[PDB]
């Protein structure tokens, strides 16, 4: 059974029924009163999303091109939130633990992945430390209960390959005990010259019942990137336009190849330990450590030169990192009935702990043509070295009731979050340590109509400690963010289709800025993110499955001192929307045949926080093909085929700013084989 952290529900194509990600515990989509996507493994393979960035470009509110055709990180903006979009992944319930002011920003491979969900908005309520724009939580593969055998293989254009296993199963004839492990090895040229990215990793999992009211489940993750693909830029000058009538190439490489190294290790454990006291109470504790090493060298393009006139400027960043982190959650819940009401009442401690330890080198290096590139003038003049060891301490309280009382679908919760970061300058001795607490809340009421309409209201907070600092080299407080959300869900008693809309209008202070003038930031920056999502899931008798989405997104500087005060933040379209089909040929000669994609756009969007140049819109179509073989005789074997990007646009996805622009993933064709047995 087990609410209590779990999804549990259905999940039928596309479409899940429940979520825990907004409320720690199973509630049905449809009685649950904020927005919330849920994103299949199904989904995952049939779009062939190859990262868990790439997985939600079909979900509304998000925008998936911060960095372009960038694989290295997960960067997920919400509600057009980009600031620290690399820091909004929880995995099994768990922050990631990743440091967004270092190089070691964790990624987990979707392989390893039965489900991604999206929570919209301030959610630090449950999770303490987070984003205004929400949340993104993946569950990981757990162990079955009948033997499960899955390998697979593919291939692809820009030097695609893959390999994986997935072996599942019972180890005692009861069934109280069973394993799963998961194997990968990849690796892909990219579309840009030079590059290479190479990943091989392992998940084994255990899980053990104690009895019918106890179970442990022991997990592991061991990922090694020798090669980091791709993590450049290049000008708005000549991308969005002609330098000098040239464009620069979407497989331009601005580094050196004999100065290119992104090596990232990730050592993870951990548990989920579940125990049923009653029918009324229930307690879990979730656990998870981590070690990472990361090394870095990068020579990149920064600007054109004012000497030499097709050539790019370039620097050097070289980085060895050390990241530990230790994440528990402590959950105790009461479920009850008083009278006509019943209370899912759910009391929490949880802790993070983290040390990054840190050296960090930087320098000059030669100039660069941006078309006709020659490689190997690769000497660095260094700048000096800055060692760091940066530490954060969240400790979080938090109480939560959902009251179901005749059709009403109440949420109210409350936590308490006491945050220490310090960071320790090795290169200077100097130490910034900075303590605080702060207190969230959240209300949601919802109404369910019988026939499966549910209108609801909410208002949620949230807390992010300050990526800047001030006058003394003391962190800012932390920024804050507050949500109101209208929305409307639709499910028929009936159908396996879902729709929903969400309005919402969220304000984030305590944002830094700066007049140009200073060197000083000051936490008087307020961002406004206000707008409207909708979401469609629509399966007709298992053959036939819809999803599509729709977002409008108003962002703007409210009070800014930079002169920026009421432009748009870069890298947020006002308008996204997207659509994917799946259609299955069931009888006939056909049978067995499956045929599918879609398309997704992407309005324009600000290059730049000046609001000086506009990124164009883009268009792009995706496609697959699957077959069946099980059909000729050959059971659990089958193939497929998909190409994301078809029509190979050649365009920018977004740009940090004037001198950063990132190019889009060119056309992307896999083959795969599966064989279970
Ligand atoms: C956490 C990773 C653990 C990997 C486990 C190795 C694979 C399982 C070992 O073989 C299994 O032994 C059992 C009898 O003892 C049988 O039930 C089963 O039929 C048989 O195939
Ligand atoms: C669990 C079993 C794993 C099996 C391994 C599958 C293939 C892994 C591909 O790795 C490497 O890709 C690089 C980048 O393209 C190439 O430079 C290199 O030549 C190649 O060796
Ligand atoms: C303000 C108090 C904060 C809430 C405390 C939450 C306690 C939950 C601790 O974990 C759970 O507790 C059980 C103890 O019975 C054990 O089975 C095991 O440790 C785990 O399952
Ligand atoms: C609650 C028990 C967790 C302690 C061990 C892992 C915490 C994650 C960060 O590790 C760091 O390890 C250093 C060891 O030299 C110490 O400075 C200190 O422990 C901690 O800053
Ligand atoms: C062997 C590793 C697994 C250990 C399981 C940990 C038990 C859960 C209680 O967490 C504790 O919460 C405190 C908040 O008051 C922190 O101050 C303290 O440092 C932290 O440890
Ligand atoms: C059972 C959970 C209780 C909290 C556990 C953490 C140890 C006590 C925290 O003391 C300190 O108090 C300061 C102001 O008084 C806060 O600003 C700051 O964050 C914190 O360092
Ligand atoms: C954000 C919206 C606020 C909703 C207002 C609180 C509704 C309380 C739940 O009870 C409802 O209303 C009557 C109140 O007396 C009851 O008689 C009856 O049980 C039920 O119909
Ligand atoms: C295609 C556009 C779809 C619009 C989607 C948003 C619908 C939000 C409804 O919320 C409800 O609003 C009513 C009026 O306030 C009240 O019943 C209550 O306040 C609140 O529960
Ligand atoms: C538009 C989507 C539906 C939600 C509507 C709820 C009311 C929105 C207004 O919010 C408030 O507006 C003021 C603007 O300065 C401030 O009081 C504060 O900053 C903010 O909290
Ligand atoms: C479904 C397709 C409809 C497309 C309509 C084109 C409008 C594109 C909107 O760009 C936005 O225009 C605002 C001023 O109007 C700027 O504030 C905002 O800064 C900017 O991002
Ligand atoms: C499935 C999504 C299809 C939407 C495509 C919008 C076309 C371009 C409108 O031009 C904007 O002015
Ligand atoms: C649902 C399946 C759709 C199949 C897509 C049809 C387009 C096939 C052509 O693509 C190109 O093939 C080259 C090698 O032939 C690659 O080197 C190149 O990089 C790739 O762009
Ligand atoms: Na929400
Ligand atoms: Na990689």
């Amino acid at each position: 059974v087990f609410a209590l952290g779990n999804n549990l529900g259905s999940t039928d194509g596309y479409l899940a029924t429940h979520s825990q990600i907004a409320t720690k515990t199973s509630k049905p989509l449809l009685e649950t009163s904020q927005t919330v996507s849920v994103i299949t493994r199904e989904q995952i393979d049939d779009t062939a999303s190859k990262t868990v960035q790439q997985a939600m470009r079909y979900t509304p509110g998000i925008f998936t091109g911060q960095v372009g055709a960038s694989n290295r990180y997960d960067y997920v903006v919400m509600r057009g939130f980009a600031d620290n979009s690399v820091d909004n992944i929880y995995l099994d319930g768990l922050k990631a633990m990743g440091d967004s002011g270092t190089f070691s920003s964790m990624q987990v491979d979707p392989y390893f992945l039965e489900r991604i969900d999206v929570l919209k908005g301030p959610s630090s309520v449950l999770y303490g430390r987070s984003l205004p724009g929400g949340l993104v939580a993946l569950t990981s593969k757990k162990p079955l209960y009948e033997d499960y055998r899955q390998i697979t293989g593919s291939i692809g254009n820009m030097g695609q390959k893959e390999m994986g296993f997935d072996f599942s199963g019972p180890l005692d004839e009861e069934k109280r005990i069973a394993y799963r492990l998961i194997g990968l090895g990849k690796g892909s040229d990219t579309q840009f010259d030079h590059v290479k990215e190479e990943r091989y990793a392992i998940a084994p999992t255990l899980a053990i019942d104690f009895s019918d009211d106890t179970t442990l489940t022991l997990q592991g993750y061991l990922q090694h990137d020798p090669n980091g693909g791709y993590h450049g830029g290049v000008p708005a000058d000549g991308t969005l336009s002609h330098h000098n009538g040239r464009h620069i190439s979407r497989e331009f490489f601005d580094g050196e190849p004999s100065k290119d190294d992104f090596d990232r290790t990730q050592r993870m454990f951990g548990y989920q330990l579940e125990h049923r006291i009653d029918d009324v109470w229930s307690a879990r504790q979730n656990f998870r450590y981590l070690d990472s090493d990361v090394d870095l060298s990068q020579v990149y393009a920064y600007g054109w030169s004012a000497s030499e006139p097709n050539k790019l400027n370039r620097y050097f960043s070289g980085a060895r990192e050390h990241l530990q982190a230790y994440i528990v959650d402590n959950m105790l819940q009461a479920e009850f009935a008083t009278g006509a009401a019943r209370h899912t009442l759910l009391t929490g401690l949880d802790y993070q702990r983290r040390r990054t330890v840190v050296d960090w080198r930087s320098g000059s290096a030669s100039a660069l043509d941006a078309f006709n590139p020659v490689y190997g003038d690769d000497a660095i003049s260094y700048f000096p070295d800055d060692n760091h060891t940066r530490r954060l301490e969240q400790t979080g309280v938090y109480l939560q009731d959902l009251i179901d009382i005749d059709q009403w679908r109440f949420s109210l919760g409350l936590r308490q979050d006491w945050v220490s970061v310090t960071d320790k300058n090795r290169s200077t001795g100097s130490k910034a340590d900075d303590d605080w607490e702060k207190f969230t809340g959240r209300i949601g009421a919802l109404y369910l109509f019988d026939n499966g309409l549910a209108p609801y209201v909410s208002y949620s907070e949230s807390f992010n400690p300050n990526a800047y600092s001030d006058a003394s080299g003391t962190p800012l407080a932390p920024t804050e963010g507050k949500q109101w959300e209208l929305g409307l869900k639709f499910q028929a008693p009936g159908s396996n289709s879902f729709y929903t809309a969400s309005l919402f209008h969220i304000t984030q202070e305590n944002v830094a800025s700066k007049e140009p003038q200073d060197n000083f930031y000051t936490s008087v920056g307020e961002v406004r993110s206000q707008g409207l999502e909708l979401e469609a899931h629509t399966q007709l008798s298992d053959n036939l499955k819809l999803l599509g989405s729709y977002t409008y997104t108003d962002i703007t500087y409210t009070k800014s001192l930079d002169g920026n005060q009421g432009h748009t933040p870069n890298q947020a379209p006002k308008h996204m929307a997207s659509l994917w089909a799946d259609y299955a040929f069931d009888a006939g000669p056909l049978s067995g045949l499956s045929i599918g994609g879609g398309a997704r756009y992407v309005g324009e969007t600000w290059a730049d926080k000046e609001n000086t140049l506009r990124v164009p819109d883009y268009t792009l179509v995706d496609a697959r093909i699957g077959y069946d073989l099980g059909k000729l005789g050959l059971k659990g074997l089958d193939v497929s085929l998909n190409a994301n990007n078809l029509l190979d646009k050649d365009y920018v996805a977004s740009c940090y700013s004037l001198d950063f622009c990132y190019f889009g993933e060119k056309r992307n064709v896999t083959a795969t084989v599966n064989y279970q047995f």
